[PDB]
């Protein structure tokens, strides 16, 4: 057991993250349930008992069917040990539960002690060293006590004698959010539809809110008379206690979580305030409610917005398109090619131009995704495989994926050759006169282009394509441009032996 | 018929995207009709007898006057068969129609079998290959054989023993959702005006939408006691029963659709709940309408917003540039000569930049669609047509229009040449000392500022302009930079023995 | 008057705009005042007269008491001769204002006949061309004949016999509207504050919209019986006539804006729909509501938005920089330095990087524009007054300024001279050893940081400056890049010439 | 006190701030109480007595028992003076607070005398200078003589006899709002928290224009006969006095405040109007809100939400990489891999790209701020150090503070040198063969990379990386480009002596 006692946590382990996870329902529970057992206290309980009154005068106890339909508020009177005798298993399990959250706190401030903390990129796992960086941070000793009081066993609702009890006291574990914040913001980073969970998040945001709020209603209900207006819950507002439904616990939240979702959201149809006292209220609530759900519903917009940007960018782009080539009054032809083009071009998916990886990343991993990626397509190169340097590693950069519509002259003969193409799928065939040549049909991982980028004339054609390359299809090419190449190309002169090498061997047939 | 066995379809067909249009009115016929054959039994049928009561006390049929101001609700008392000797032709042609539906998914089930996947750009139409690629992926077969259960004519209302009729079962076809997916993407992709589908299917999805919830308070409405409080479809809400209307199937698929159009846009004038499940509902949906009519009617705002989104990008240019003229207090004379060059700008509609058919579209198509656009005017030019190359195949990616204000010198004597511009419109004339000159016009087509560019001084006077050239009205001309004419130059040295040729016999005056 | 019928209209006056808001004002009249012509029949009129009943039970005529507090609706009884008997002066108006809209069709029909098109920039002002172009644009004859029949005389409430009226026909001029359009177009682009019309424009959209609206209320309650039910106007409905307001047409017209103003902004404070047809049409306009004014307030604010979206640039600017300094630990003093640099930098709304002038006009428009505003400064400068040719006309285009902070050093001694300064205004000091050297102070015109760029090294210095120039104040400086005033100096050797004599003389002292 | 008469005041001392704020106190004075005291003019007084009548049916004083449950609203009987005898304290309040108000107007005047305005970047102090700035500037004292009438004194409820009293005069104190936003301005740019003082600011907005509006409530409801109809604050509306509320100052202004929070953001749960005047404004009052409010809370959603748009920016980049990772099928590895990196990057907040710093400020203020933040950990360098040239103040505009994953290769054996790195923090060793090799470890402040840099080739090896060092943990290194290095190091040759002085040294193990 004493290696538990110099035991040191990294931060930066997938099981701590399970850990700040179960922190986070501790944390929930409290923000969730305290609250509410402080205005509800029929809930852990209740602390006294009804003494409805019925003629035929005197008080009487609690009838499931005389709390319906009433004349007046029902009188709460006091027992004279107030509580566990009549309830026991209840307050029994909130206690448990309590006390387990509790120990939930505790574990994490063992762990807050021996938290590893990270000088210069390495993690510190040490004795005294984690300890010093604790009470160091003089933030970590003065937050991490305050939460722990465990002042609630004293202001719970024991003892029987001259106390009813402040649950609300158990608020100040709420300081611990920091814990949580980095869960959150730790789960959106792992979660492979993240939009999903940020989605879920804020809904659970707009339930706590109502239901704090929900609360609140309930309070200020509680503490101005229970059943003497219109406005405070109860017999005098006929929409919470319509005449045949009973009183409980249920409905009272069920009404003041109604209430506050319409205040809080604006529909506002609800009886209306009867003393200047809850003017204040509900005015102050009402003009919070027209700012904070302004802001979160414009929030969560937002989120469904951003979600399926790429398309509406895409629909963006193509209506650009589609409204230059209507008004200068293009052929019909030529339109519907292109707008092919763009279908065959959405159709796949692989029209992310992925200057995501590019910018965003450092340049080493896009050199090791786009190694992955396209592995196996480039794996069928002379080229890349025959050079033993990883010069690939270089090119790999600087490639762009360019769409060729079928049956369309990538090349024509006699033309400026700049580029250099790697084929990644279709298959396109070498023709000269419309048919009736030798057609030569490249596959993927195919290499052409490259006769015109060198700067090899036997022929003394120039950088002239020999050829004319022709699609059957809708072919996907690698595209470098000379210039990268020959930049490249210094660097390894071998490429150069080889890649000519094949060069003087192709132009050797002409 | 055997030809019908072995025939594979082509995805990329226009009859093809005309069936996936059919399969989706079967789609939208399933998802309108079917929830509500579910909720309002009354349609197909009914299947039983109204059974109102009047004084002067025994249980009568329905008559028409006595479905208005009733006391109590209807007892619904059953047939001894329920259904089809009353009723004939309806429950016939709602077959017919299930029927037909039905056969739509059948057909387009036959045609998954037969769906020409596409390997390398190329439409594969084969015998076994495609049936292969079918059974290859298991999902063509698991969501494929889920819907086709046909489970429905087992659910129907028939028999008339013991069976009600869940025609809810028909659920099951809307898994084939996706096929509808893939006719709107096209579909838009397709439209001369997108805006305008792509703002109908919005209307759809709302009107479907409150349509379903429609039929959900319905139905929530059935079973709690229809006729027993004051929040449920009923005489107890004089909302949907004022006293002079008569009850209906009419009335209750109206009055659903109305309430259901307050409560998901949140204008709530709505008869308030009276039961825990109740307002467990509406706050469900109150909810549920405050976030998915926020997306969705800011996304109709959004859609409206794109829709001129060039004349929103345009008006602030302008605004931009009138502010820094007001601030920096130009004076009047030129302020004005500016927003008379914005004036004509726009109302000629040749504004558009074309940087989206440069960004968006491959080089060889902005080639070909530029061909075309100033075909007829490139189609009068000296150099363009005398050399044989297709060298403007290379210049006309790179030329850019600038529209110049009338009266105004293009070129001064004694300036250095940078650009040579090609005439689109209007007519400029050549002139020296304000007029008494030999006044040149040059209409579109023409060629000028060529003299510059080519680094030729018979007379000395180098890389300066010879005349001032200058603009009778509103003159657009082509741009094209020296750095550009020669780059593309050395390329084609024909086209300088000619440019020469010509800069030889107009230096040749001087 | 001959010269009248050859007379060609050029479209590009001031008077020809002051035309178009006179067609404007006819439209507004139109689309305003018919509609509610149709619907209000009171208005020209009455065509009856009102015939309420009180016992004590003979129909009586209009007492303006005994249209208050009714009991049930007057019955509207019809005139021997309806009409223009009774009422004169009215009708008169009417036809004498219906009449001088349609004399401003017309005149706009005769100047649509010799509209002067635009061929190739200039305006082509001629006898039977222009004409010519009218009817070769069959569009011009077919909408320009439709709205001119007349029909509305024929229509009109005359005559007496059989004929109610149906000044609805006037509807037919509503089709002029692309007049009214390429009006406000260019009206926007003339107005010196725009926004200031472009959000006035908006609130006359929303109010026609909830007049016409609101007309549909009253005509839909005309066709239902008016007074039968709770949601039709009338004395049925509290809302519209409560008991001590007595009925005109001024209450109805009032109380039917009321009404849409609620539902088309969806407050819907409305008494609530009575028959299968009303909520038909509620829904129909609640719904038509959340879409039309979720676009329409949805512009409003992005108006109101876009104005003052510099100011909402720069925050954003600044408060990541103050972020940046806070998180990163910055001195105090540098980060209350750099604060009121940004200070003066927008207290002097000098700060408009000009890219607006860059980017969106000609390149021409810039020069003259920053000739103009630099003009007295520049007019003190020895540089560009000694150099005859307009070299400066090339410089202007690119000079960048920039804002110093007071008692900074500009230059110091020993640093690679890259830029080339020319004062805007504040005053510096040329300063060396922290005081006591020789305080030389330019002022604004002056220019320095000249010696480093010329590559001149008679005491052998370099590229170093020479000393080091201090500013008093907050100073704006011209930065011209080395680059910049090399590349434009090898075409005027002449400046070279007069720079380095000054070079010489100052590098002499050393 | 001479010296007070030629004293002049300077714009930018805090001092000033202060004193501009303090106006600003007097502002809000003004807009928040003079209005209310105009219609509320219970407020100071009041100026007569309530009458209210009671049977058993003489009238009586006020008691405040009386003034609830009232049957008819109660009768104003003037004093015989009205006024100072009954209220004294109250009224003396108010005239020094006005007068208090009003001589900080005037000292603000004053100071406007001695305004030291600005000329060329020096603040110009002067006896007469000044003065003529103040007389030559007609809208200094045009506006400034505006607001001092002290009107107001003549407009008091002050005299006895005659007058009522029209505090509202003070309005014309309202046009010195300039000096406020110049205030509110320059607090924004101070605030080390911006967006919560522009946050709070609007509350205020809100708060002031709900406060008016409601006078405005209040004064119509006045003008109309308050307690006469349903719509007008009084007993006929019961929601105003419900039966147990006592009459006062406070509900007054309790319920027209709440009036207006609802009229202002359409909840609108309040009496319908009753006259065609109120109609009039309700619909005015509507719409106002529908626009004012639409933009009012279109800007604190606005505000708040960028308000963490880091946050947002980072989330879109990252999202885009893991769509694009799930999309192509890349490995496990290598995705947590890249998800960690993210991680790293966002947990240290060091991830800011400072483009804010670089675009928005001046280049010199960019050096400064580089200089002191990375001074403590650049100070420890050889290089910097070593060369007395301030060199450094050049490479510190350009280095890229790049981010490496632990255990992996910064460098790779025979590969181009294109960097040169410069360690922040993190530890790395220099490896050869996976280890056995001698593992030479740099600290932060160490160089390497330099050698294939500078093309120096004593072993022949080229611009190829001679080691290939390895990362321990997560390392942030300084990048510094090849092309940067040269072109700054053309312009010191010792840095060069000493940098190829080590180079050689290095190379001299090899
Ligand atoms: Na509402
Ligand atoms: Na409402
Ligand atoms: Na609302």
């Amino acid at each position: 057991r004493k290696y538990l006692a110099n035991y040191t946590q990294d931060p930066s382990t997938d099981n701590f993250y399970y850990w700040t996870c179960v922190v986070t329902v501790a944390y929930i529970y409290n923000l969730l349930f305290v609250i509410a057992r402080q205005v509800f206290n029929d809930l852990i309980g209740p602390s006294s008992q009804s003494l409805c009154r019925f003629y035929n005068t005197t008080q009487v106890e609690c009838t499931y069917n005389m709390l319906t339909n009433m004349k007046e508020m029902p009188t709460y009177s006091q027992y004279p040990d107030l509580g566990w005798s009549k309830y026991w298993h209840f307050r029994m399990l909130w206690v448990f539960f309590d006390l387990l959250m509790d120990c939930v706190y505790l574990i994490d401030t063992f762990l807050n002690y021996r938290m590893g903390y990270m000088d210069q990129g390495l993690v510190v796992r040490e004795a005294e060293k984690v300890t010093k960086a604790y009470w160091q941070s003089k933030q970590y000793r003065i937050d991490g006590i305050s939460l722990i009081p465990l002042d609630y066993i004293l202001g719970w609702p024991i003892p029987y004698i001259n106390w009813r009890g402040l649950p609300i006291l158990r608020l100040n574990r709420l300081i611990r959010y920091k814990r949580v914040r980095n869960c959150l913001e730790r789960t959106e980073t792992r979660s492979s539809m993240p939009n999903a969970f940020r989605v879920v998040v804020v809904v659970w945001y707009i339930v706590i809110i109502i239901h704090w709020n929900a609360c609140l209603y309930f309070w200020i209900s509680e503490w101005i008379g229970l059943g003497t207006d219109a406005w405070v819950y109860g017999h005098l507002n006929k929409q919470s206690l319509p005449d045949d439904i009973t009183d409980t616990l249920l409905r009272r939240y069920v009404y003041s979580f109604y209430w506050s979702t319409l205040i809080l959201t604006t529909i506002g149809e609800v009886p209306s305030p009867v003393r200047n006292i809850e003017y204040a209220f509900v005015t102050l609530d009402l003009m919070c409610g027209v700012l904070i759900f302004a802001t979160i519903v414009g929030n969560v917009g937002s989120m469904i917005s951003n979600m399926s940007a790429a398309r509406t960018e895409f629909q963006n782009k193509m209506d650009g398109i589609k409204q230059y080539m209507e008004l200068r009054k293009v052929s019909k032809q030529l339109e519907i090619r292109v707008i092919k083009w763009f279908d065959y071009l959405w159709t796949n998916k692989q029209s992310l131009s992925d200057q995501q990886v590019l910018k965003v990343l450092p340049d080493k991993l896009q050199a090791e995704i786009a190694m992955q990626v396209h592995f196996e397509t480039l794996r069928k190169v002379r080229i890349f495989q025959d050079c033993e340097a990883g010069l690939l590693a270089e090119l790999v950069l600087k490639l762009q994926l360019q769409v060729f519509s079928p049956g369309d002259f990538i090349c024509k003969k006699g033309d400026i050759g700049r580029e250099m193409y790697i084929v990644k799928r279709g298959r396109l065939q070498v023709v000269d006169d419309d048919g009736k040549k030798v057609f030569v049909t490249l596959q993927e991982g195919s290499v052409f282009g490259e006769l015109s980028i060198l700067n090899i004339a036997g022929s003394k054609n120039g950088n002239r394509r020999t050829a004319n390359v022709r699609s059957v299809g809708y072919t996907d090419l690698f595209v470098l441009s000379k210039t990268d190449l020959w930049n490249a190309l210094r660097e390894y002169p071998d490429a150069r032996k080889l890649l000519l090498a094949k060069g003087r061997e192709i132009l050797k047939k002409d």
